[PDB]
DNA sequence: CGGCAG
DNA sequence: ACTG
DNA sequence: CAGTAC
DNA sequence: GCCG
């Protein structure tokens, strides 16, 4: 649509990003998207300055990019972004951490493998650097949910376990796999993971655990047999109660989700996995000083109804 | 000025 | 929400 | 707590 | 970076 300009921003986004300048990265990210929501190549600074999310200074850019066909700031890329962004894709390890290890001379995995002090879940990452960088087919998805189904339902059945994230929204491939599990009788979710990820391991499914938390795990599975690729898998169990603000979260997208977290807010009322609360009490720095009412949640189309909102099918929250 | 989801 |  | 991830 |  304008990829002759979004091509260019993405490189310095991810710049700003691996470097640590989030906000600035942010506002480079939400410009990318709108460019992406355009019809009409941009064709006048002005034109660009009409888009939401586009201001003087990423106007301007466009602006050069059209005339003079390029965008200088590309050239004075610092050349350390490349080996922070190698850094920085390994799971566990952020922009603070890429950061110090250049500082300290690394420059490849290598050095990292070699003589890197790694966390156990960074010594995890870069053990599946390459595989986890992979989104794998929708179908594969499907067999990993099914595998964690079978197995919840065994101990109880129940207990609902439903695949969120890329995956419900309809996507034909998924970067890692979002599983929900619950019960409706509101108590018998509890004390199941000691179990659950029990089950999953001496079947051999479960090769790795990466966060092992009261309400979330996160970790790596392999599917039987040959041709097989390691995957992130994350499950969260919810009470029944928060069944639907935890779906609403877990099947995403991000950006939806903080648009609607947004939208709460202006409301006088807070969105979170757990809740959306009204008559919250908000102090200067937009800061919640005070929690107020938890609303009557039973289904997302509640979330959306209180917030004054049209029904999106998860299809329609891929932002 | 200062938030940008929780 | 987790981790250390 | 800071860092990281979802 | 954008925007109220
Ligand atoms: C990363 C992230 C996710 N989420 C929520 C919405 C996401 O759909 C859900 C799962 O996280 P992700 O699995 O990281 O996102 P995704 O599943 O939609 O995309 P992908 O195919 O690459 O896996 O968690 C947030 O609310 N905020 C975040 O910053
Ligand atoms: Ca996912
Ligand atoms: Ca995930
Ligand atoms: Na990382
Ligand atoms: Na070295």
């Amino acid at each position: 649509h304008n990829l002759h300009i979004t091509e260019k921003l993405e490189v310095l986004a991810k710049a700003y990003s691996v470097q640590g300048d989030k906000w600035r990265a942010l506002g480079y990210a939400k410009a990318i998207n709108a460019l992406k929501s355009f019809h009409k190549p941009v064709t006048s600074y002005q034109e660009a300055c009409s888009i939401p999310g586009i201001g003087k200074r990423m106007a301007e850019k466009i602006i050069e990019i059209l005339e003079s066909g390029h965008l200088r700031k590309l050239d004075h890329i610092s050349e350390s972004v490349p080996v922070l962004e190698l850094f920085s894709n390994i799971w566990g390890a952020g922009t603070k951490t890429a950061q110090m290890w250049y500082q300290q001379g690394f420059r490849s995995l290598e050095d990292i493998r070699s003589q890197a002090s790694l966390t156990t879940q960074q010594a995890i990452g870069l053990k599946h650097y390459s595989d986890f960088l992979e989104r794998m087919p929708r179908e594969e998805a499907t067999e990993i949910e099914q595998t964690v189904q079978k197995a919840a339902q065994a101990f109880n059945s129940g207990l609902l376990c439903v695949a969120c994230g890329s995956y419900r929204r309809g996507k034909a491939t998924c970067g890692d796999v979002d599983v929900l599990i619950t019960h409706p009788d509101g108590r018998s979710h509890r004390g199941i993971f000691s179990r659950l990820l029990d089950s999953l391991r001496q079947e051999g499914f479960l090769t790795d655990d990466l966060v092992k938390g009261e309400t979330k795990y996160l970790g790596v599975c392999r599917l039987p047999g040959p041709g097989r690729r390691h995957r992130r898998l994350d499950i969260i169990v919810v009470p029944y109660s928060e069944f639907a603000c935890a779906l609403l979260y877990f099947t995403g997208s991000a950006h939806f989700n903080r648009s609607m977290r947004a939208l709460a807010k202006t409301k006088g009322m807070s969105l979170s996995e757990h809740a959306l609360s009204t008559a919250v009490v908000r102090n200067t720095h937009g800061a919640k000083v005070g929690p107020g009412r938890v609303l009557p949640t039973p289904t997302e189309k509640d979330v959306f109804r209180l917030l004054g909102l049209p029904y999106r099918e998860p299809a329609e929250r891929d932002w």
